[PDB]
This record gives C-alpha cells, structure tokens and sequence, in this order.
C-alpha cells in the first residue's frame, strides 16, 4: 500500500565545507526519495548539521566569534549547497537545538533508569593553564623515536611511529603552549555489551547489505565495548542532567539529531501525532539511514542499542555507500581534485553530477570514481545525444507544421508497450538502489527510441508530398517515447525534468506513462540541455587548485 518513510543522510560536521565526496550520499538518498514520492508514499527526508564539540568551540574562540555564530554561518552555507544540488530535504536542522537537548536528556534518562549507564574514572592529558582536558591531537611534541619536532597526536608524520601523547618529548598543549599533565575525571559510559544478543538477532533478521552483515560478524567476534558518552567543561554542547560540568559527547547527541530534526519538522507543521508514529517501539513506519562505510559500526551497533535501551524503534535498514575518488585516486588538494560543492556549481549544473553518480551507483558498498574525462563524454553522449536529442529532433516538425499538436494515435503501439513494460524493471532498480542498472535500462530504451526515429527518417518524410499525417505520427511517437524516458529519469534530473515538463505541457507521473499524449499541444521547443567541453573541466580543476 502507501508506506510511511523517514529517510536521513549522515549529519555534516559544522566545521567544514561540503565537497563532492559528501554529495554522493545526499544525491543517492535524494534520487531514492524522489522515486518513493513518485510512487505515492509518505516520505520525510531529514538531515541536520552536527554542530557540537571541542573542535567547534576552539575554532570559534580562535576566530573571535561565538560558536553559535560560527555554526550558524556554516549551517547556511551547507543548506545553500544542498539546495543548489536540489536535495529535496523536508527539513534541515541542527544538533544545537532545543529539540536535540530535550531528546538527549530524555534518552539519557531512560538509559540511566534502565541501568545502561556506567560510571568510570579515566586519566587524560590536561591543560592546567586553560583548564581543559586535551584530545590526543591537541598535544604537540618531539617524536620519541626519531626525535623530529612538532609532531602532533599519537603518531609521527616523519618516521611514522605511533605512541601515546604521553611519550612525546617535551609535550606542549596546542591550545595554550602550556605543558600538559595527567588528570582524573569521572566519565559516563553506555553499556553496549548488554545489547549484543539483541543486536545479533537483529542483524540476522535479513536486512543489511551482505557486506554490512559480514563486517558485523567480525565486530561481534571481537566483542563489544562500553562507549564513553561524556565530556568535561569547557565544552560546546548540552550538559548532562545531574552531572554538573559534564556534557554529552557526540556519540550520543549527534544521532539524536535525526530525531530532533524530525520533531522540529512535526512542530513546524503543527503535527502532534507523527513523531510518536514514526519513533515509537511498535512503529509500522520505515526508517532508513543513508551512511558512509566509515560510520557503519556506529549506526549498526551503538545507535540501535541506544534506541532499544530508551524504548524507541530501531532503523528498518542502513543503506551504505563507498567513497568517491576522482580520476581513480583519493581527492587531492594539490591536483585540484578536492572539489567543493559550491565550486562545482560555479562551473556545471547539478543535473550533470547527479546523472554521473547515479549511473555508477549500486546497492553495493563499492567506491565511486568520478573520472572527469569520462564525465564529459557520458553527459554529452547520454543526456544530450540520447535523451534530449529525442525531443529536439521531433519538436521542430510538430511545432512548425502542426501547430504543436500531437497525433491522435500511436504510430507504433507495440514499441510504446515495450517502453511502459520496462517500468517494472526500472522501478524495482530504483527501489533496490541498483541505480546503475536503472540507467542502463533507460539508456537501452533511449537507443531504441533513437533507432526508431532513424528508421523513420522524418527529415526525409518531411520532403515527400502528401505525407503530412505520417510526419505527425512519427514525430509524435518520438515525443511520447521521450515523455516515458523523462519519467524514468525524473528522480535523477530534477531541473531537466522541469524544463521537459514545461515543453510537454504536462507533469510527469509514474502511472501517467500508461496514457500517451494524444491530440495534445506541446510548447515551442527550447534547448533543454547543452554539451559541455573538456575546457570547462580544466577550468574547474584549476579553480579548485587555487
Ligand atoms: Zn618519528
């Protein structure tokens, strides 16, 4: 029937700009969400900025502005980039909100009551001048192995040795320049180990990608550990109830952002029933998290345990994707392959990237390679020469010789059925996240549509006397095939689809393809998409280098 679906994307860190690596996740989720909406389901697409943490607090101080101001600006920047790529979020919030505070306290309270919170005193390097414990990377020093100066954290970039910051020669606090010292502090831990049996049964209930369920097996074998969920002041975040000086570490408050953002959305809509409908233990609504492979452990073990422990429903499934490489290698700042979302939009449109990523995506966790050379060729070849060409080639004749009126019947009903029959396969491909497959199927159909037009040679029929009817039937057949193709691609290319709809004078819906456009008036044709040059790509890389 009509499902209730809540989809999220991992929360971007407020202390950084969105790059093409991040876009892969958001575009993958958006394509899936747009398809689900097209099928009539109730979909809620949610996200938010991860805005707490010592790093955030320090960068803000270093800059002279308040963290509240810093994260506020980063939030607008991120939202501008996502809007630019047409990521159709129903709501984009922040972990730094009243909703998140309330939910973090509620969940913490329940976990504590149920006895899943443990106290443990730990020892950590402390900056006595600033009065704050120091995370490993905030301690500078001389490597005890090779004696190289200015080595940070727990590893040396020179000899590559690893060690505890307490082994550094002349340790110095990066925050004040003071010499750190050891110091004790009581911390709160989440008893993840007490959920192992439940998590095992849950993971075995056939949900996760084969590759995910397999990594989980190794994690169980190794054994689960308790996780620290507290931090000491000074800190930028929410204070733990009944624990003055203690704050919620990100492990806890970041994923709550998924809930906080949804609650914020319900409040905005004046909806007092949905939150519980979606998050209560016996919910029949579906919850999906689109995440990267680097945060699977957290979302598959810690997150569901926390939810279970606080009496909330667990995710229905986790959709994991791999990383993005450019030209076969990790993004490179020196090579100008480290491309930011905002930079990309200064040179190309969002539809091009959305199409390329989609054509390469699948239900597997494999890495996605953005080959710039291949990108230009794929876009020009597929979008411009196969799909858009189908419309432009036939639009002229219809607009100039028939007043934009399409024929009253299908020239080839059998060929049309071939295109609508494919809906089943393409729809299941979109649904199962086999995007590359959906695109292959669609392009196969596009080749077919172009072959039909080639064989009918309208530019030839257009020259023969007493063949006006034939010309109209042929060109109208081509426009109707284009109608179907654009429908299958609607989830992928939002802007191109709008321009297509303006031309066809119709809104494209999934079920609408069963009813071809007959005796229908299309609008004067206008370039739907233009070819891109390799020079455009070179300018982007140069711009990224700089
Ligand atoms: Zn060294």
């Amino acid at each position: 029937v009509a499902k209730k679906i809540l989809v999220t994307c991992a929360l971007p860190y407020a202390n950084g700009s969105i790059h093409l690596g991040h876009m892969l996740e958001h575009i993958q989720a958006d394509v899936w969400v747009r398809y689900q909406r097209m099928r009539g389901h109730e979909v809620n697409f949610i996200c938010a900025d991860d805005a707490h943490g010592t790093p955030i607090m320090l960068k803000a101080q270093q800059l002279g502005i308040t963290p509240e101001q810093m994260i506020g600006e980063m939030s607008q920047e991120h939202q501008t980039d996502f809007a630019g790529f047409n990521i159709s979020y129903d709501n984009y919030h922040s972990t730094h909100s009243e909703e998140n505070r309330q939910l973090s306290e509620l969940i913490y309270s329940r976990l504590k009551e149920n006895g899943f919170i443990k106290n443990r005193t730990i020892s950590q390097l402390y900056d006595p001048e600033k009065g704050m414990f120091l995370p490993d990377r905030f301690v500078k020093g001389t490597c005890p192995k090779c004696k190289s100066p200015d080595q940070y954290g727990d590893n040396c970039e020179v000899c590559g040795a690893t060690y505890s910051p307490t082994e550094l020669i002349e340790p110095k606090s990066v925050v004040s320049g003071a010499t750190p010292v050891m110091r004790d502090s009581e911390h709160f831990f989440f008893d993840l180990p007490s959920f192992s049996e439940m998590l095992q049964a849950w993971t075995r209930s056939g949900a996760l990608q084969e590759q995910v369920a397999n990594k989980m097996q190794e994690w169980f074998e190794s054994g689960l550990q308790q996780w620290d969920i507290s931090r000491d002041a000074p800190y930028f975040g929410f204070e733990i109830p009944n624990a003055p000086g203690k704050y919620f570490y990100v492990w806890l408050d970041a994923p709550i952002g998924y809930m906080g953002s949804f609650k914020n959305l319900c409040d905005k809509r004046g909806d007092s029933v949905s939150f519980d409908e979606y998050w209560k233990k016996d919910s029949t609504a579906e919850l999906y998290h689109f995440i990267g492979k680097d945060i699977v452990y957290f979302h598959s073990l810690f997150w569901p345990a926390m939810l279970e422990g606080s009496n909330f429903r667990k995710p229905s499934n986790l959709f994991v994707h791999g990383y993005v490489t450019v030209n076969g290698a990790k993004m490179s700042k020196s090579r100008g392959t480290f491309i930011k979302a905002s930079t990309w939009l200064n040179h190309f449109d969002a539809d091009s990237l959305r199409y390329y990523y989609t054509a390469k995506l699948s239900s597997r966790i494999d890495d996605i390679d953005l080959n710039l050379e291949d990108f230009v060729q794929r876009v020009n070849a597929d979008i411009v020469n196969k799909v858009v060409n189908l419309a432009s080639r036939n639009a002229g004749f219809i607009n100039k010789r028939f007043d934009g009126v399409l024929a009253s019947e299908l020239a080839d009903p059998a060929l049309y059925k071939t295109f609508t029959d494919a809906a089943e396969v393409i729809g299941e491909a979109w649904e199962s996240r086999e995007f590359g497959k959906a695109v292959r199927e669609i392009m196969a159909l596009a080749d077919l549509a172009n072959r039909y037009v080639d064989e009918q040679a309208p530019w030839v029929v257009a020259k023969q006397a007493g063949r006006d009817a034939d010309l109209q039937a042929i060109c109208s057949m081509g426009i109707n095939l284009f109608r179907v193709l654009m429908t299958y691609l609607k989830p992928v290319l939002p802007k191109l689809t709008e321009r297509a709809e303006a031309f066809l004078n119709t809104e494209l819906t999934w079920d609408g393809i069963q009813q071809p456009l007959l005796g229908h008036k299309v609008n004067p044709f206008k370039a739907l998409y233009n070819r891109i040059d390799m020079r455009q790509v070179e300018a982007l890389v140069e711009a990224s280098k700089e």
